[PDB]
């Protein structure tokens, strides 16, 4: 039993960490077979990040202007080119440590784990939730970028995130990996600022479980709602509306408790109308919203991987 | 900016982890060298865990009543010993991935990364402190017991826990890795509980600092204390006295937001008498204790590794 906010062992992610340098700029890459990934904007300066015109920048390179190194090795770059925000860098030599991996975009409120890195060298692995805001509460010093996020599935690697800027608000925004941001943000310095973020509420269900399944019960009631009863309460606190899709996902949890979900969905409702008056739940005193009903499944049933 | 429970990264440990079956038991071994190190309880059946004489069953048993698998590859082991809670199995392969590592024992209030594993296979990072009361609150199901506790210093892997048990309570006991104990706990299935814990006061602080780097300031107010007056109000809270070593470890952060530690410790006196009424620090309505001063420092500088 416990409950934690548990990432996924990052070996795998590890031995495809390089650092790249570009000029006075040295961020991380994303070593895959004979490509390296990294964020585009590795091609300005200072003077570019006000406005940058990244097809000029990057014809005015060529391969010699892009050091990588893999811990001490250097690997010698043979192409170069865009894809979207991404740069792409061919290189002489596959990764032997590359393992099984996909790209896969992620949609608000999944989670992955975050493998933070600073010159190449990873420093340590976090869990974090994509936002509803197409945001992430990420902790990020200078040099992170083109840090990866994560998740596991058996044996392969889903890459789901690359890290590009921190908003002014302390908040982090990138892409997938195909260059393509998450959220209506540019790799361009400007007045830009996350949207209104809101509580995801199938995070929070699953988090009531698991606390029912470590042995937290105060919160619970013998009332039951419907789903319009709910998402007419939810709706005033700023959580996002619950779906028959989000009901069909609790089931597992629901089974495994014996409380419906709807039944859960009244505790719910309970809580955000009068608080919890000193009380924590799994050692918290806020409602959790960044664990995913698999994250709890995972952790209060126990799969491993590769 | 921003702050997260951070773990470190796995890789190192990741291969280093074995299975190791005896008869109908099967738990995680660390494969180091040509060493296996696992919990001694491997070798009880359902009817020794009552009253087990570890010598006795240990003298009944020959090499080859021991399954060593690391991955699919066998592990031929050549002898065993018995060295306090642990068992060390000689095996006939050095494992080739074997870290720069050490062992060390560890104190109340330090932090360490946990790998989770099941069967040999690595499934989960997440970070925890060492309690007061010598235990863990971990997150572990069945077949978790010889999972391992680690930091990294650069280069170096330092092991400083191996699961054994989970007591009534569902928090965490084990041993380092020569087989001592934390705590008064025995691996014998008996009428054990943990001890009163507290909260360990140094990393308050720590965490308070981490909130003013991340521009959390409304707790703060111009008032100052004594360690002698501060610690009269600490004990009526359970909370751990403080020393004039643990001000001088807090002087680096101290250094970096030019608020003094006493001056930090009237702002606590202050959040200890009135509670927070509703405001948050660092995305919590509790006052955070598993954070060691330098694991702020690490993550609002952000010191690398290997
Ligand atoms: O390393 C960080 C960083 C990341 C983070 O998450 N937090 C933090 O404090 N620093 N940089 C801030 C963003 N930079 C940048 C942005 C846009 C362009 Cl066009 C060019 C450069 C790169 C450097
Ligand atoms: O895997 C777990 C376990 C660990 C954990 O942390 N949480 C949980 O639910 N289960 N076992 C419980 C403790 N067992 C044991 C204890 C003492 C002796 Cl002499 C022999 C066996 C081994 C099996």
């Amino acid at each position: 039993s416990g409950f934690r906010k548990m990432a996924f062992p990052s070996g795998k992610v590890e031995g495809c960490m390089v650092q790249v340098t570009c000029g006075t700029t040295t961020l991380n890459g994303l070593w895959l077979d004979d490509v390296v990934y990294c964020p585009r904007h590795v091609i300005c300066t200072s003077e570019d990040m006000l406005n940058p015109n990244y097809e000029d920048l990057l014809i005015r390179k060529s391969n010699h202007n892009f050091l990588v190194q893999a811990g001490n090795v250097q690997l010698r770059v043979i192409g170069h080119s865009m894809q979207n925000c991404v740069l792409k860098l061919k290189v002489d030599t596959a990764n032997p440590k590359t393992p099984k991996y996909k790209f896969v975009r992620i949609q608000p409120g999944q989670t992955f784990s975050v493998l933070a890195c600073y010159n190449g060298s990873p420093s340590g692995v976090y869990q974090c939730a994509m936002r509803p805001n197409f945001t992430i509460k990420g902790s990020f010093l200078n040099g992170s970028c083109g840090s990866v996020g994560f998740n596991i599935d058996y044996d392969c690697v889903s890459f789901c995130y690359m890290h590009h800027m921190e908003l002014p608000t302390g908040v982090h925004a990138g892409t997938d990996l195909e260059g393509n941001f998450y959220g209506p943000f540019v790799d361009r310095q400007t007045a830009q600022a996350a949207g209104t973020d809101t509580t995801i509420t199938v995070n929070v269900l699953a988090w009531l479980y698991a606390a029912v399944i470590n042995g937290d019960r105060w919160f619970l009631n013998r009332f039951t709602t419907t789903l319009n009863d709910f998402n007419l309460v939810a709706m005033k606190y700023n959580y996002e509306p619950l779906t028959q899709d989000h009901v069909d996902i609790l089931g597992p949890l629901s089974a495994q408790t014996g409380i419906a979900v709807l039944d859960m969905c009244a505790s719910l409702k309970e809580l955000l109308q009068n608080g919890m008056n000193g009380r924590t739940i799994l050692g918290s005193a806020l409602l959790e919203d960044e664990f995913t009903p698999f994250d709890v499944v995972r952790q209060c049933s126990g799969v491993t991987f590769q």
